[PDB]
């Protein structure tokens, strides 16, 4: 299956309506919300429990973390990507019991986006003064500070037989933003067939990507087409759009918006647990 740029790529709200009108792509019965399960739910035999969080934004003190096997964090684990914030997050990870902790970057991890960092100091450096102060040596090893994680960036890991792929890019003045269309499709084309769990920082079109204040959809159209038509992971986890915290299905893939922080800037949305059968 070859994904090409959608005719509605640049206009996600119109893409949503187009596909809903013609194909009922976002309609019941197959597309619907999925209620969360409480942390005392027994894990089914032969399954692994994923604990999904995102957009913790250095506010990890006091998050009540549930029993599970593998943590998935879908980015914005810092405010600015400062090396000290990355260290604090890594320290928090090392105290969690989970066998594996898988992490991707998001928009706030400015120091992880080498193009952003190179551009910032040549332009309006005073838009991010604490970041602009950093010397090249201060952030050349930033991802290496995540010693308690497996860090993914357009890359994958097989853990307990699960194929997990992660990428930070979003279609939205922050890090890891790319123009809608081919620029993002080039990234999504890297996701392999056979991926069980896809981690991206933001949503695909139509799944937990409505922004009330803007009355628009903001998910990536190319990512949706890739997920449903080519890759078909069992789980697509993401954050970014805090208003969309919660879970949906399309009948095959489960979509989890794991945004921990709310529009009130507090990390009060509970971690979401999700069980998958072992390969
Ligand atoms: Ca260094
Ligand atoms: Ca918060």
């Amino acid at each position: 299956v070859t994904i090409t740029v959608d005719e509605y790529s640049s206009n996600p709200t119109q893409a949503f309506t187009h596909y809903n009108i013609n194909q009922s792509r976002f309609q019941p019965p197959h597309v619907h919300m999925v209620d969360p399960i409480p942390y005392d739910t027994p894990k089914p035999a032969g399954h692994t429990r994923f604990v999904c969080i995102s957009d913790t934004r250095s506010r990890t003190d006091g998050i009540q973390m549930p029993y599970g096997d593998i943590l998935l964090h879908t980015g914005d684990f810092t405010e600015l990507g400062l090396p000290s914030e990355v260290k604090k997050f890594n320290d928090w990870l090392g105290n969690l019991p989970y066998e594996y902790k898988i992490v991707i970057a998001g928009n706030h991890e400015l120091t992880f986006d080498k193009e952003f960092m190179a551009d910032l100091v040549k332009q309006d450096y005073y838009r991010f003064p604490s970041v602009s102060k950093l010397k090249p040596e201060d952030f050349d090893n930033v991802q290496s500070l995540l010693t308690n994680s497996i860090y993914l960036q357009d890359s994958e890991v097989t853990v307990k037989g699960f194929r997990i792929y992660g990428a930070p890019w979003t279609p939205w003045g922050w890090g890891f933003n790319l123009p809608r269309g081919q620029s993002l499709l080039d990234k999504w084309n890297l996701i392999p067939e056979g991926t069980d769990i896809l981690m991206t920082h933001g949503p695909p079109l139509g799944f937990r990507d409505w922004v009330p204040k803007e009355l628009q959809r903001v998910g990536c159209v190319e990512l949706l087409n890739t997920v449903q038509r080519r890759v078909r992971p069992k789980l697509h986890v993401f954050g970014g759009i805090h208003e969309g915290y919660g879970t949906m299905t399309d009948g095959y893939t489960t979509y989890i918006n794991a945004s921990t922080c709310t529009v009130s800037f507090q990390p009060t949305n509970p971690p979401i647990i999700f069980d998958l059968p072992n390969p």
